[PDB]
């Protein structure tokens, strides 16, 4: 029971971590009004974040490996709370110090989110770790759409944007509490896996698929809010609300919808789970497309392809760890995980939301400003995140090209 417990202590502060992830992504129209930066500084908000996030997740991997693990868990928790609550009380004088604290909150989450997972599997049995995983990941679409309310309700309701980052904190410093009660005590080269890694095509082109993944993943979560508000104002706040309850579905939808399209299609052949991630990125990449036509007319239309392209956009999580998982021999899970994410945050997250803005501001920039051009310049500026879905699902083809190759070699390395 108590391990129960500890499961889920942890599984409820994923839910805060998430919603502290995606808090600023609510409330974004209000602090760049408020601070006065452009689309520019607003992409920074988030690609900073991701950055200090993609740097700081080996270290904390490192440090759970060779220190203590509930003490630096709790710690990073006790950490982004403070930095969240202290940040929502930074004057308009100051944006770099806004982007600086979301950069330390990356840390934070950092060490939260890649020691978490571990102490869960530790505690747990094989079927018992595999149920108490899957609702720590079920935490996540729960947690984005939680922000998203969270965010755009406490705006209606004080009236400041203020105090969509003063909430979670005090869940934060509760949280931890419990985590540093609850849970029980914790108890216990790379040159040559990275070349094999780099030799192995289907985690190669697997990797890049993932990567397209986050890049759309990231530049759409931030900016759909935004973009569809400016929807709102030229065609004459819940949008953020309907989009944090859809967001919620078809991140509990679209892992659904991939186990049924890999069951139906296992039975037919051996490459079902990359040829099931390509179509539901073709479809995910058309149904996006839809989105900015849709919401240049009618906003119902835009919320239902959001809907549709989200279901079909994040189905390819679990498949794409069942991929790595069969192409990359025991041995070397750790190093392809690691190496996966952080390559995925390299080409997706890190860099999708700042170039998204820049894009933007270019194509404002060339026209005298208006809300009509604010409109046209982000929604031609998110037309990019399409064709990167389009060229991941190219990636995921390439990947079932080989998938039958590598996973028979996989099998023969292993069975020695
Ligand atoms: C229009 C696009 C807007 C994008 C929305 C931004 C919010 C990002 C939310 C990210 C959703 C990822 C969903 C991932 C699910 C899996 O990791 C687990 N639920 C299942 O893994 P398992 O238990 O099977 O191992």
């Amino acid at each position: 029971e108590k391990r129960k417990a500890a499961a889920a202590i942890l599984s409820l502060g994923n839910v805060l971590n998430y919603l502290d992830r995606y808090t600023v992504a609510g409330v974004l129209l209000d602090i760049q009004q408020h601070f006065g930066v452009k689309d520019r500084g607003a992409g920074l908000l988030q690609s900073v974040f991701i950055c200090s996030f993609m740097v700081a997740a080996p270290i904390f991997g490192y440090l759970g490996d060779r220190f203590n693990r509930k003490v630096i868990l709790s710690c990073g928790i006790f950490f982004w709370s403070a930095v969240t609550f202290s940040s929502s009380f930074i004057p308009q004088q100051y944006f770099w110090l806004l982007v600086l604290s979301r950069g330390l909150v990356g840390i934070g989450e950092a060490s939260y989110s890649t020691i978490a997972p571990t102490i869960i599997g530790d505690l747990f049995t094989k079927n018992t770790r595999t149920l108490m995983l899957s609702v720590f990941y079920f935490a996540i679409p729960l947690g984005s759409g939680l922000g998203y309310i969270t965010g755009s309700s406490v705006k209606q309701a004080a009236g400041d944007w203020h105090w969509a980052l003063r909430v979670s904190p005090v869940l934060g410093m509760i949280t931890g509490t419990l985590i540093l009660i609850l849970v029980p005590a914790t108890k216990r080269s790379w040159l040559r896996d990275m070349k094999a890694l780099i030799r192995n095509r289907s985690y190669v082109f697997s990797s890049l698929a993932t990567s397209a993944v986050s890049f759309a993943t990231g530049a759409l979560g931030m900016w759909i809010p935004l973009y569809l508000h400016r929807a709102q104002v030229v065609q004459k706040a819940k949008d953020s609300l309907i989009f944090g309850a859809i967001t919620c579905f078809t991140g509990f939808l679209g892992v659904v919808t991939g186990a049924g399209a890999t069951r139906w299609c296992r039975l037919k052949t051996q490459r079902a789970d990359p040829l099931v991630c390509a179509v539901g990125m073709l479809g995910s990449a058309i149904f996006i497309c839809l989105i900015f036509v849709a919401a240049k007319s009618s906003i119902v239309g835009a919320y239902i392809c959001i809907f549709v392209g989200e279901t079909l956009l994040f189905s390819n999580w679990a498949i794409t760890a069942d991929i790595l998982m069969y192409v990359v021999i025991p041995t070397r899970r750790a190093t392809a995980v690691a190496l996966q994410s952080f390559t995925s945050h390299l080409l997706g997250d890190a860099g999708s939301p700042y170039l998204i803005g820049f894009i933007s501001d270019l194509i404002r920039q060339s026209t005298k400003d208006s809300p009509l051009w604010e409109f046209l310049s982000l929604g031609y500026a998110l037309m990019l995140c399409p064709f990167v879905v389009v060229l991941g699902g190219m990636f995921f083809l390439a990947t079932a090209l080989f998938f039958v190759s590598d996973r028979a070699r996989a099998e023969q390395q292993v069975n020695q």
